[PDB]
Formats: C-alpha cells, sequence, structure tokens
C-alpha cells in the first residue's frame, strides 16, 4: 500500500507514534516518506546483504528474519514480510523497539539525513488528527 501523507500520520497516530519517544508525529511521517515513499512494500537491499522492509525501511540485519541475511538478528521477532503489509503495526511495533533502543530515530538514515533537524511538523500539516 502506498500510503497518502496524512493517512498514514493517521495510521502512525492512532498506533502511537506521536511523541513516541519525544519524536513528534512529523518524525515518523518524515522518515517513512522518505525511506520508503509511503509505500509498504518498499524493500531495498543494503551493501551487507540485508534488506530493509517496509514503510519504515526496518532492516533484517537486526530486526527482523527474511531468511537470507545470514549472522542477522530478529529484535522485532517478526518475519521482515510483516513489515510490507499494508497494516503498517508490524513496523510500528518494531519501529518502536528500535527508536527505543538508545540511538532513537537515528536508526533511520533517512530520517537523520532529511527530517532530523528540518521542520517536521509539515510533515502533518493540514492533517486531520
Ligand atoms: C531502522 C532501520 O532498519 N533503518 C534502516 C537502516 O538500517 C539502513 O541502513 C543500513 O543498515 C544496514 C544494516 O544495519 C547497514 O549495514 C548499512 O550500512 C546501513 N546503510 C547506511 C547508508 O547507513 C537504511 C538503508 O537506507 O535504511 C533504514 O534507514
Ligand atoms: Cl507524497
Ligand atoms: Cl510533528
Ligand atoms: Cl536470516
Ligand atoms: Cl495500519
Ligand atoms: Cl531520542
Ligand atoms: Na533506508
Ligand atoms: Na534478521
Amino acid at each position: 500500500k502506498v500510503f497518502g501523507r496524512c493517512e498514514l500520520a493517521a495510521a502512525m497516530k492512532r498506533h502511537g507514534l506521536d511523541n513516541y519517544r519525544g519524536y513528534s508525529l512529523g518524525n515518523w511521517v518524515c522518515a517513512a516518506k522518505f525511506e520508503s515513499n509511503f509505500n509498504t512494500q518498499a524493500t531495498n537491499r543494503n551493501t551487507d546483504g540485508s534488506t530493509d522492509y517496509g514503510i519504515l525501511q526496518i532492516n533484517s540485519r537486526w530486526w527482523c528474519n527474511d531468511g537470507r541475511t545470514p549472522g542477522s538478528r530478529n529484535l522485532c521477532n517478526i518475519p521482515c514480510s510483516a513489515l510490507l503489509s499494508s497494516d503498517i503495526t508490524a513496523s510500528v511495533n518494531c519501529a518502536k523497539k528500535i527508536v527505543s533502543d538508545g540511538n532513537g530515530m537515528n536508526a533511520w538514515v533517512a530520517w537523520r539525513n532529511r527530517c532530523k533537524g528540518t521542520d517536521v511538523q509539515a510533515w502533518i500539516r493540514g492533517c486531520r488528527l
């Protein structure tokens, strides 16, 4: 599924991401925009052979099992394919674990490079939330 911006904002809000670990909702929407262009089916392969999955491009090196990232962890205890669902629950729940892990949203490269330090509230501007 390719979410609309506000649709995703609302979904993320419903799933408890607004101000989760101090990260306002726009951070999460911004991260999703730049990680996946709001596409739950996005996958990208990393240089180490892991793959990033879903709307928040959560990687299989650490967070999910895709059966083809040897030596990796599955800290969200999910098949990576669950992160491709049109239902963002698995991604959100995993993202909550990630962002809680001490590094905040810096885990999301695109967030660090494209959202951090910007007016992320713009990403939820105009949305009914
Ligand atoms: C939370 C999450 O999974 N974020 C992804 C990053 O992990 C991806 O970065 C890449 O992650 C792999 C596995 O840890 C690293 O080997 C790789 O070096 C790293 N790539 C960079 C450029 O840092 C990122 C890839 O675009 O996608 C999500 O942000
Ligand atoms: Cl868009
Ligand atoms: Cl915000
Ligand atoms: Cl694996
Ligand atoms: Cl959802
Ligand atoms: Cl933080
Ligand atoms: Na990415
Ligand atoms: Na894994």
